[PDB]
């Protein structure tokens, strides 16, 4: 029901995401943690980097134990190197409990850490299939949940500020909610509506069907999830598989068609900007995703505003408020983001295998229009949506 002592306990944004504070070794080092669904490694800086303020010394912790064994990670964009240990682990505005996890203390780095992030390290939440070098490393949660009586199911408020914050204003806000072990209901309105997790790797999800503006995207429901869709607070945007973001970019253009904006707009490198107070919400289409619900037949949908898919940038000179679009092409499947998150208070009950969604209590609106999470839907051959 209500958990004080975690309600608060995040910082950051969307665009270098958001951060939970936590100790590693004895005595206890400080550091921040990147949240992250999307990845399974416990890791943390380890050496000196110029964008880093902080990092775990391991030759000042008495309960240091070395694994001697290396790791790499290449992602995409960025790389990193380390060396894994075990080492007591708490979270301060966590449980109140201390535990053995294992950690990559990263000794190299290529665009990785992010300047001004403010964060040193990244808390991989999902699960062992996916954590490297292989699914013998045990993952911090799994971990948190074998060695105390912590319930095997967290949730996530991110909360977006609606308007630009420099490095000073973040360190000052709240960024939002981990709930570790429940789920707080002063974080959402409405009702909680879950998802089944496909296969406990990502948090791997089935979006059933796709609406701009209520008007049916249309697409073969196997798009939607090619070749998977997963929640991931360690991703900025909505990315979409190629031919859905083709699709959606087309259908969102002609709803807002009463301005025209440039081609790097859409392609999401460009900002726009209008006067202080005059973003016209209104001309930009509301987005519905319907996710496979737990009853058989059944689905429900989640509905986000232009508020979550347009993310605050401060501008290249002034008081205009200026965005980027937020929504953008992948080649690894749907992922939904932090910018989709910040609309929903997002339970992740590993214990059912479940996704929860309900309105953010915290999310960015208008006058005129709501997020909303909204069911029950009769929907056929909800499987066949899956991509094998
Ligand atoms: C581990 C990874 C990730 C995320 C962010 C990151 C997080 N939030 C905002 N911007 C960047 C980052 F800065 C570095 C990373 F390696 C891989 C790319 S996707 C992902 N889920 N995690």
């Amino acid at each position: 029901g209500s958990f004080v002592e975690m309600v608060d306990n995040l910082r950051g944004k969307s665009g270098q995401g958001y951060y939970v504070e936590m100790t590693v070794g004895s005595p206890p080092q400080t550091l921040n943690i990147l949240v992250d669904t999307g990845s399974s490694n416990f890791a943390v800086g380890a050496a000196p980097h110029p964008f880093l303020h902080r990092y775990y010394q391991r030759q000042l912790s008495s309960t240091y134990r070395d694994l001697r064994k290396g790791v790499y990670v290449p992602y995409t964009q960025g790389k990193w190197e380390g060396e894994l240990g075990t080492d007591l682990v708490s979270i301060p505005h966590g449980p109140n409990v201390t535990v053995r996890a294992n950690i990559a203390a990263i000794t190299e780095s290529d665009k990785f850490f992010i300047n001004g992030s403010n964060w040193e390290g990244i808390l991989g939440l999902a699960y062992a299939e996916i954590a490297r070098p292989d699914d013998s490393l045990e993952p911090f949660f799994d971990s948190l949940v074998k060695q105390t009586h912590v319930p095997n199911l967290f949730s996530l408020q991110l909360c977006g500020a609606g308007f630009p914050l420099n490095q000073s204003e973040v360190l000052a806000s709240v960024g939002g909610s981990m709930i570790i072990g429940g789920i707080d209901h002063s974080l959402y309105t409405g009702s909680l509506w879950y998802t089944p997790i496909r296969r406990e790797w990502y948090y791997e999800v089935i979006i059933v069907r796709v609406e701009i503006n209520g008007q049916d995207l249309k697409m073969d429901c196997k798009e939607y999830n090619y070749d998977k869709s997963i929640v991931d607070s360690g991703t900025t945007n909505l990315r979409l598989p190629k031919k859905v973001f083709e699709a959606a970019v087309k259908s969102i253009k002609a709803a807002s068609s009463t301005e025209k904006f440039p081609d790097g707009f859409w392609l999401g490198e460009q900002l726009v900007c209008w006067q202080a107070g005059t973003t016209p919400w209104n001309i930009f289409p509301v987005i519905s995703l319907y996710l496979m619900g737990e009853v058989t037949n059944q689905s429900f949908r989640i509905t986000i505003l232009p508020q979550q898919y347009l993310r605050p940038v401060e501008d290249v000179a002034s008081q205009d408020d200026c965005y980027k679009f937020a929504i953008s092409q992948s080649s690894t499947g749907t992922v939904m983001g932090a910018v989709i998150m910040e609309g929903f208070y997002v339970v992740f009950d590993r214990a059912r295998k479940r996704i929860g969604f309900a309105v953010s209590a915290c999310h960015v609106h208008d006058e005129f229009r709501t997020a909303a999470v909204e069911g029950p839907f009769v929907t056929l051959d909800m499987e066949d949506c899956g991509y094998n």
